């Protein structure tokens, strides 16, 4: 079965997803052509343990070897930080997680590097669009399927694909619990939501066709095709008549509420 | 079916919504302990045909003998205007409706007489809340049950109960036609919302149990069991992202569209 | 404000569950040692046709012979009217379905005869009280599992067993159709229920084995194990939020309604 | 105001009184377990037409369709003969009304079926005595409501009571006239008796409670208990020195005048 939460596991998990929101506001400063990859990763590390006195949950994580996520063009997922510079052109995802006395906060967003084609900042906007829309039905009552059918329909009319072989999760004392959100679908499958369920909403959204590969490293999975993927995500709570968002930050202007 | 308006129907349906809201902002200044239900209703229908030029759609209809309906403490509904005096620590509804160049609008309010007690006070605050929270799920895509489970639940946990058989309507050229609105239900249920479509959302809540009986006159509807009732009213659009309230008054804090 | 609209075909199936629901009423009162099942048959008959103006859905119905069905002791239920007297200490079920102007409504009852064991007025108590509480979970929304589950957990946790072979229905202007309501389970399968549906409620619970069979006139079912057996009905309407029940009695405690 | 006859009026009224008694004497020996009361109905009015050169008052008056009234066990009153045999262990009323050259005369009495229970043959006997108290007290100078307190006292002193809703009438050339008759009341009440007054006497008496309820044909009223009712009736004149029953049967032990 999926865990429900008390009102004090609540009152915890309200600071996490604050101070990860707020590990994407301080790095926007740093994003410009010649910055590499592993240079970001060094700053975010030192802000999260130095100054938040909180720890990277990436870190050592089933021997993952980095701290933060970093995925450039073509690439869908999972991208490892190192020594390449940013270019004039690149669309880029950063992905973070952070633990606060025990307790998870999971969040990330898109990024355009100088002049970009038309076509690239359009799928980022589409992209957004589509994960605010699968938060406005989330309520007591609802149903799992509700959440895919929204996203898939939106995509679809636009001319772009939803990838299939990745999805969202619940969260809390673990960083993965049940249940599997998948992001395509049919209204009223699967499971009915209850008061106090926590999970996250990440729809992957791809330029040509759905298919994905895994490279060598055993980690960084891209497009089969070789066109471009673009991502973004919330942490979300189930209340009394509706939603709240646990990661909101203050440069957005979509209602923290129902 | 259900009627869909133009944009000449709708340009004339908010020159009415905003002469009923006046009517009220108006007779406010006349209420204390003394004055007489009788002629509360003289002075409204003077105003409404020789100052606005327009004409009270109650007068006459399916043989009611006045041009408003007044209704106090334990009455529910279509109460008559006549010579008894208000006293001190009444609770009073005004029901309004006015026809301008064939076209309708329709509100209501609740108003305090001389110094009240606390228990009266609560319910009149809590049914307000309601009606609000029924407004601010309106937008195309929605369903008529979401309006009926948002008031149920609000009246419900906070001690209170909902009349069952008196509803809300749709309104245009003519006073009452379809759909018929209820104020207790289920989510994502009923007919499905879409743009310029115009109806009513007016619920009725009660102190005590939720039954109601008929009077000897065969109009006025009480409580069965004499504790009190209280009722709050707009008229609504749904528009390309959301809604538009036709009768707000400027006393009010609560904002016109979404 | 205005007053609700009622659709005619619902305004029709209430008038038909009154009229059932007054039969059990009016037949309370000839039940006593002595009297025969035949004899109350042709009671029955005369009422619904002469007084009421209507027509038993039973008589002539895939073959059956009477009006009414009447099931005593170890029988479960189909029972045949016949010659036999009533004796001091039995326990007795009455069931009945009536037709007025096309449309059907269906309801039975448990009678106590003359002085009766403490083991048999435990068991009729229990079995009221499943049915029940199954009637309490019927709202938009909800599962024909949910319905199974309760009634299955109420009858075990105090001795007893559940019959599995014979189940509910919808009912309207025909007397069987979709779907099968059946009185075990578990919670979240089968269809989901929507505003408007019309079905039966009908438990058998027995005081052993749970087990059947069926004698030879192709009708009476009794217990394998040869101990007691009984049955309550009611006819329900899915509404806007909750239940309504078609074939309440004056006589019962129990609220008609959800709201309540 | 009450008519007054004539003494031409009055020998033409003994012509059909004497009649409607000879009926129920002839009909008695056709009454016994299995005859149904259609074959009642066409006995009676074969001997009214062929026989007695007169017309049966029930036949197409308002709509009823039979020549006699019918009513057995639980029905109070207006049962319509049918094909339904008599079964051992019934009671049952037959009412009779006969025009002879223009004038009306008006008459009812209980038979017993085969073998009876002892307390219904009880019922049956005190529903009679009730009738012969409220003839003994008319005469000239009495009032109407002296006729209902003696019944009422009688009646409810051996734990019955009395039908409210149907009453007894003035009679002549026409059928039903002025005054109306009740069955209960009080002494010295209502309209003074006078010389030439002509009127009936016809209580309906139950076992239990005294409301009473319509069948669907509009005509059939039965007990709303279900329990058994009882009824007699007599054609009345008030004379000189008190009265004369104009309908006495000669098995009859009751004094015809003061
Ligand atoms: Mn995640
Ligand atoms: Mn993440
Ligand atoms: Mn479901
Ligand atoms: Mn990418
Ligand atoms: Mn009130
Ligand atoms: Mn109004
Ligand atoms: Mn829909
Ligand atoms: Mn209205
Ligand atoms: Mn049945
Ligand atoms: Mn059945
Ligand atoms: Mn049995
Ligand atoms: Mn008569
Ligand atoms: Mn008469
Ligand atoms: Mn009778």
């Amino acid at each position: 079965t999926v865990t429900i939460k008390t009102p004090d596991d609540i009152e915890k998990m309200r600071i996490a997803g604050r101070l990860a929101a707020e590990v994407l506001e301080m790095i926007g400063e740093h994003i410009k052509p010649g910055v590499t990859t592993e240079e970001l990763d060094r700053i975010c590390h030192d802000y999260i343990v130095n100054e938040q006195k909180a720890i990277p949950a990436p870190l050592n994580y089933k021997g993952f070897p980095k701290s933060i996520c970093t995925s450039i063009n073509h690439v869908v997922c999972h991208g490892i930080p190192n020594e390449k510079p940013l270019k004039e052109g690149d669309i880029l995802n950063v992905d973070i997680t952070v633990i606060k006395d025990g307790y998870h906060g999971d969040t990330s967003k898109m990024f355009l590097v100088g002049k970009t084609p038309e076509w690239a900042d359009r799928l980022c906007q589409i992209t957004q669009e589509c994960m605010y829309k699968g938060i406005s039905v989330v309520r007591p009552g609802a149903h799992l399927g509700d959440i895919g059918e929204i996203i898939q329909k939106h995509a679809e009319k636009n001319g772009f694909s939803v990838v299939r072989e990745y999805c969202g999760h619940g969260i809390g004392k673990v960083f993965h619990e049940e249940p599997q959100v998948l992001h395509y679908g049919r209204a009223g499958t699967g499971i009915e939501l209850k008061e106090g369920m926590i999970f996250t909403i990440e729809p992957m959204i791809n330029q040509g066709r759905p298919e994905t590969r895994l490279l060598g490293d055993g980690w960084t999975a891209i497009t089969k095709d070789r066109k471009l993927s673009a991502q973004w995500e919330h942490t979300v709570l189930v209340t009394a008549d509706g939603y709240e968002i646990l990661t909101l930050r203050n440069d957005e202007t979509f209602p923290r509420t129902s």
